[PDB]
């Protein structure tokens, strides 16, 4: 049950009342994940899913929240008999974690669309019997906290979630699915994935949450979307205020993606007296460097995206080059397709569109253009170098001829006299290439008219040209 002290702020009548509840729970020994997720899902439902009758804020009455809480706790406590899984040393067993996962998973509707909005919270789980992938992992952690299992924590990569538990928190267990059309591995460790150096498991440099970071996760998980064209202003404000609460308490210290998510919100609607979005993106990068060996991709892609939206071509290119410098030390594995898609869209859609506008502006007499800056050309080259190096040693190739056309076009946006100014230096602007593909392309990069076919051959390592 809920404790008397957890009840005293009800009813929640406003955004600020919800923030007060989070503040109170974050001040407790162990914030109550079940309570907090039910509250966020309740308000999200009445602000984004069904706004009929809304006049200001969907009042969250204690009776309503408490009844939701009771259905959750009844469902878990009834289904997981702890006497069957004795807790050796105040820590949980793999069998117990797998049982909790099975209870959540088996509760879900047989058939539904898993990419739907607003199926992330325990409100969704109770009222709709639907959860998204990471929502299952979160629910397992909330269930384990409800059961008294203090050792079970959420583990997060940039594209997946699982749990850590056991002696010293050193065990890992899959508790949910990943992607579409991959085989369930619930109950197994993440060691194979770590060992293969996939992006999905971040070479072991994934997040191991404490309770407060699990609160940060559910706050990041708020979805203000009403439809394709419309966001709930109330939910954006809530999410923003809650992320600032977390930030001020120190709970975003080790959470790069939350910092990027906050920065994005600040760009949309700045809060007076707070750091600028750029400051926040750089704090996210610093976090990744400090805590995660600089092995995360998204801190740089958040930064690049801000510069791209602001049509700052030079800084966007630098940040994408930095992105590629991270990815180069990974192997491209099966289940890494979301990061492949991201890189593909940057290379083959976003950069081309940025450079096309830059070319039109240059024709109109822009000064200090990225297209006349050899450092910008160098960034472009370093972006491609990291992608080519990523591919090296991977079980799965990255590049194909569909990339080559866009590379030739992008290179050609820079005049030969700009491109000539980059000095490509070997080990043992100045640029060093890590990838063998770019080293062999060096020779092609300064011609007034780039040799399109030779580029193509070098990028795809195509052996032959057409017979006839
Ligand atoms: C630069 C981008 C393409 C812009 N948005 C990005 N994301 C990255 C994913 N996301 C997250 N935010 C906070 N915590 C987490 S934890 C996670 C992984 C999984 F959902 F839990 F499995 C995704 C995610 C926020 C939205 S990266």
């Amino acid at each position: 049950g809920l404790k008397a002290a957890q009840k005293t702020l009800f009813p929640l009548r406003s955004i600020d009342d919800v923030v007060r509840l989070f503040a109170a729970e974050l001040g407790r020994e162990e914030p109550d994940l079940v309570l907090l997720s039910l509250v966020l899902g309740f308000v999200e439902h009445f602000l984004a899913v069904n706004r009929v009758g809304l006049t200001y804020f969907p009042v969250a009455d204690l009776s309503i929240i408490a009844a939701l809480y009771a259905r959750f706790t009844a469902q878990i406590r009834g289904a997981v008999d702890l006497s069957l899984y004795p807790r050796e040393g105040g820590v949980s067993s793999r069998e117990l974690v797998k049982k909790v996962s099975d209870v959540i998973w088996n509760s879900l509707s047989r058939s539904y669309f898993k990419d739907r909005a607003h199926i992330q919270s325990l409100f969704s789980f109770i009222t709709g019997t639907k959860l998204d992938s990471s929502g299952v992992a979160f629910a397992v952690v909330g269930a384990c906290q409800a059961l008294g299992l203090r050792d079970v924590h959420l583990a997060l990569s940039e594209d997946h979630a699982w749990v850590v538990f056991g002696p010293n928190g050193e065990q890992t267990a899959e508790v949910t699915w990943h992607g579409k059309g991959n085989e369930d591995r619930r109950g197994q460790t993440v060691n194979a994935g770590v060992a293969e150096r996939s992006w999905l498991y971040l070479k072991g440099s994934y997040m191991r949450c404490d309770r407060k970071m699990e609160v940060a996760f559910m706050v990041c998980a708020i979805n203000p979307s009403i439809d394709l064209h419309t966001d709930s202003l109330e939910l954006l404000q809530l999410q923003q205020k809650l992320l600032w609460l977390l930030y001020d308490l120190g709970h975003l210290e080790r959470y790069p993606m939350a910092l990027g998510n906050l920065a994005d919100l600040e760009e949309l609607e700045p809060t007076p007296g707070r750091p600028d979005p750029l400051t926040l993106y750089h704090k996210g990068i610093a976090s990744a460097k400090t805590y995660y060996r600089d092995e995360h991709i998204y801190p740089y892609m958040y930064l690049a995206g801000y510069h791209c939206r602001n049509r700052n071509v030079r800084e966007a290119l630098q940040a994408w080059a930095d992105t590629a410098t991270v990815i180069q030390d990974y192997n491209y594995c099966r289940e890494d397709e979301e990061i492949y898609k991201e890189f593909f869209e940057v290379a083959n859609d976003v950069i081309p569109n940025l450079l096309k506008e830059a070319a039109s502006l240059l024709e109109a007499g822009s000064q200090g253009s990225a297209l006349q800056d050899p450092e910008c050309f160098a960034h472009l080259l370093r972006f491609y170098d990291g992608i080519c190096k990523w591919e090296e040693g991977s079980p799965t190739p990255v590049l194909h001829v569909g990339w080559a056309t866009f590379l030739v076009q992008s290179l050609g946006r820079f005049e030969g006299q700009v491109r000539q100014k980059v000095r490509i230096v070997s080990v043992p602007p100045v640029l060093t290439f890590q990838s063998e593909k770019m080293k062999g392309m060096k020779e092609l990069l300064v011609a007034t008219k780039i040799n399109s076919s030779a580029i193509k051959l070098q990028l795809t390592a195509q052996s032959q040209v057409q017979m006839k």
